[PDB]
């Protein structure tokens, strides 16, 4: 059980993170709440999902020292249980808001004529609460844990142990299956079905529907890229330790690895404004009469 020299790829990583994802996602929450101030129930997603997006991007600037520094936290305990909760959340909540919106949409296009009830402000704040609740007392295990570990080589960890606890594996499982595989799952079958509905529109000008496709399958590959490595290899190193329990011979191999596919899996933070908010004509005329206002 060790380390490798981890130290410039995450670091340079949330670096760009925090220059592009904290203006891109202020201006998508803008525009957000805009929508919402026109009764478009898919603002309120959209603002959660920025509010998500926006509180992992402010918790950061801590990550960055503590991989900066050699895998050592040194703000107390009270600092790595705190901000090493919300940051191994928001993943499990933009998952869940992109759920959302990819649920809402499906139900206003492939049934534009039924569901109306469900697709409201008040509706959509409900759900957005139910949201929120979930996944914070749900994924609330590791808070009652202790979570700064100390090692033999200078390790000052932060929600880790190479040495698994018995929980921790499962807790694993329980993140990668309903957590990514579950919401993602709903995603895909959600945009195949506003596909299949696009497809038989008649006012439509195909071109439109190859713009359609186009960004359905754009908004289904971004969250793969950004999240499927990091969870495949989350497995892998939790479904070892049940093989194994006492062996670090995978963990020591697989470390820098892991720790660059965590680092990876934060793009999914500037990749939300743009494909939510920001390529679309109509949001990004609210970020030209705003800005313009200024």
């Amino acid at each position: 059980v060790d380390s490798r020299v981890d130290h410039l790829f995450p670091p340079s990583l949330y670096i760009f993170v925090i220059g592009v994802g904290l203006p891109t996602n202020c201006l998508a929450l803008w525009a957000a709440y805009r929508q919402v101030r026109q009764h478009n129930e898919l603002g309120v997603y959209l603002m959660n999902l920025s509010i998500a997006d926006l509180l992992y991007i402010c918790t950061l600037p801590l990550w960055v020292d503590y991989f900066l520094h050699h895998d050592n936290w040194i703000h107390g305990p009270g600092s790595c249980k705190l901000f090493g909760f919300i940051f191994y959340s928001n993943i499990y909540i933009s998952i869940a808001f992109l759920c959302c919106i990819s649920v809402d949409r499906y139900l206003a296009v492939a049934h534009p004529l039924r569901f109306a009830r469900l697709r409201r402000v008040k509706t959509a704040v409900a759900v957005s609460s139910v949201v929120w609740a979930t996944e914070l007392g749900a994924n609330s295990a590791p808070l009652f844990h202790d979570e700064l570990f100390r090692d033999r080589y200078n390790h000052t960890f932060c929600f880790e142990k190479f040495p698994m606890e018995r929980w921790v594996a499962w807790m694993n499982l329980y993140r990668v299956f309903v957590g990514f595989l579950f919401p993602w799952a709903l995603m895909l079958l959600c945009y195949r079905g506003i596909l299949r509905a696009v497809q038989s529109s008649v006012s439509t000008e195909r071109q439109e529907k190859v713009k359609i496709k186009r960004l359905a399958l754009s908004l289904i590959a971004i969250v793969l890229v950004c999240f499927a490595p990091y969870h495949a290899l989350l497995l892998s190193r939790s479904a070892v330790y049940l093989g194994r329990p006492w062996d670090c011979g995978f963990e020591e191999r697989v470390f820098s690895a892991y720790h660059s596919s965590l680092a990876f899996t934060s793009l999914n933070c500037v990749a939300d404004p743009i494909l939510y908010c920001l390529v679309n004509e109509g949001a990004r005329s609210d970020v030209a009469k705003a800005l313009h206002n200024l």
